[PDB]
């Protein structure tokens, strides 16, 4: 067990490798999942808005 909790030690700048890895992939994944939503937002605004101007220049009609 020396051993074991000697190189515990040794490898614990890969775990932290490891765990800082990870964190930023998440991190990553949840601001792609941010970033559709505005796109999403961004299509369906200007839906409402070539809608209300197709009835814009109905009016004028």
């Amino acid at each position: 067990v020396r051993a074991d909790l000697q190189a515990t030690a040794l490898l614990a700048s890969r775990g932290f490798a490891l765990y800082n890895a990870a964190n930023l992939k998440s991190i990553d994944f949840h601001r792609r999942i941010e970033e559709k939503s505005l796109a999403q937002l961004k299509r369906q605004m200007e839906r409402i808005r070539a809608k209300q101007e197709k009835h814009r220049q109905g009016r004028v009609d």
